């Protein structure tokens, strides 16, 4: 592959078209947005290159969620994630997110026609994760 | 250095080269068909092999705490799994155990705790966004 710049450089091009694709006054605070999360993953000693991935990864699941309606829901689950009591609660609603962003690439056409090939392309892997699977049993 | 493949791949390896002998070959295998697979579903192949660098990172740490046999019998009921909703379901429940081990680890709490007094920052953009869309 290439550099560690080239892959941030690619994926954050990525991010700015998805802020571009949003209509105009949203673009300022979702541009403040994208600059404290990067912060707060930067703080979190996780390497860039993973953090961008991650935030590139979510802000394209959150773009297609935002096209079937799922935004207004997805907006209010992010303020009682980081409003919540203790960490164990952040998480449960984290995952509540995450699950909504997977229904929506299911919902979308092209989503689930790469999703069921994600299931047909998976025979090959479940013959090797049940061989390894018997083997732990026998250890 | 400058190829963050070469860089991935030399994590991925060390991981496999460190695991139990028994194993060792057939983790390969695994290793090669999933970066087939994620090819497949239109992700750059430098991005997927990092994908599986990072994940293998928290299937080591998950793998500490005597959670590999879970994760495991999850990947290959998500895999046989009916319908696309029912996989998606388990690959949550995967994801759910991969929260737990950061949450477990000493220093993953700490940076976990982190956020809990962090996000007040980002709460109020967020509702800025939320009482602009609650106008429209």
């Amino acid at each position: 592959g290439r550099g560690s710049e080239d892959v941030i450089k690619q994926a954050l091009k990525r991010v700015q078209q998805y802020i571009q694709q949003a209509p105009n006054g949203y673009r300022d605070v979702i541009q403040q947005i994208l600059q404290t999360v990067l912060k707060i993953l930067k703080l979190m000693g996780m390497p860039e290159v993973e953090a961008v991935l991650i935030v590139a990864y979510v802000a394209e699941m959150l773009v297609l969620a935002a096209k079937y309606g799922y935004i207004d829901e997805l907006l209010k689950l992010a303020k009682e994630a980081l409003e919540a009591d203790d960490v164990d609660k952040m998480i449960e609603i984290f995952l509540k997110m995450l699950k909504i962003m997977f229904l929506a690439l299911a919902l979308d056409p092209e989503g689930l026609k790469k999703l069921k090939e994600l299931k047909k392309n998976g025979s090959e892997e479940v013959r090797k994760l049940i061989e390894e699977v018997i083997k732990q049993l026998k250890q």
